[PDB]
């Protein structure tokens, strides 16, 4: 039974309207989770169905528990950094280290689906890489928002708006930059409803012919969007060197290996 004082405090990760994730050490063991406290007086979707889906690159949910007041959720902690934090360090991403992640992605997604859950927040800040280089989608933020134009116009959250996620997330990593990163701002709403995604020249036809298809602002129309759902996007030309079965089994080799002796190596612990 897991509970408050079981716990070291360590940081921040992040706060919110709904709570805030605290880094944490289960006093036990030594092993680090991130521990997301729930305001009760503020809050279902997110809680049990998160607890009982597991997955390669899906953060686990290690205990739950309540206080009289509370809701907290103490979940794993990746500790290879966050992939938004090398994206930066690297300005863009090789067509091929883009697709390693775009795939182990695709896969989360492709479960959760099969689930019928519709994730929401695949986007480049809740992107972690674990001491082995390998993808972890984790739950909560640590830069403007893209949403789903669908989402943007009808409210509508369904399948399709996990592809415009990932979509939305491989172009900033073989572009090194938001679709709009430079037109104002507070453009978006019309800009993601009504302007036309432009590619880089320096993108090979097949990455120009993902994105393009991740983007499409017709939900109906999205690659990802049709009722083979995830089959679409794991059978696009940009994905033929791909073994899903390989994916799924953490059998593929990061292309880039963060610096961590074990687990608990805390040094991605900073800025």
């Amino acid at each position: 039974k897991v509970t408050m004082n079981d716990f070291d405090y360590l940081k921040l990760l992040g706060k919110g309207t709904f709570g805030k994730v605290i880094l944490v050490r289960e006093k036990a063991t030594g092993r680090y989770y991130a521990m997301k406290i729930l305001r009760k007086e503020v809050i279902v979707t997110e809680s049990r169905v998160l607890q009982n889906t597991r997955h390669p690159f899906l953060t686990a949910l290690k205990y739950a528990f309540q206080t009289h007041d509370r809701l907290c959720f103490v979940m794993e902690y990746a500790n290879g950094g966050e992939l938004f934090f090398h994206l930066s360090r690297e300005r863009v991403f090789t067509e091929e280290r883009a697709r390693f992640y775009g795939a182990e992605i695709v896969s989360a997604l492709e479960y959760l689906h099969s689930r019928d859950v519709v994730y929401r927040d695949i986007k480049l800040e809740n992107l972690m890489l674990d001491k082995d280089g390998h993808i972890k989608i984790t739950d909560f933020g640590l830069t403007p928002e893209y949403l789903a134009p669908e989402v943007l116009e009808d409210n509508d959250y369904g399948r399709a708006v996990d592809w415009w996620g990932l979509g939305v997330v491989m172009y900033e990593m073989m572009c090194g930059r938001l679709p709009f990163y430079n037109q104002d701002h507070e453009r978006l709403f019309e800009l993601i409803l009504m302007e036309e995604i432009r590619f880089p020249r320096t993108l090979s036809p097949e990455a120009k012919s993902l994105l393009a298809g991740l983007l499409k602002k017709d939900p109906k129309q999205r690659l990802g969007g049709g009722p083979s759902d995830a089959k679409e996007v794991m059978e696009h030309r940009f994905f033929l060197s791909i073994n899903w079965q390989d994916v799924v089994q953490k059998k593929l080799l990061p292309p880039f290996k963060p610096q961590v002796t074990s687990e608990v190596d805390t040094r991605y612990f900073d800025d």
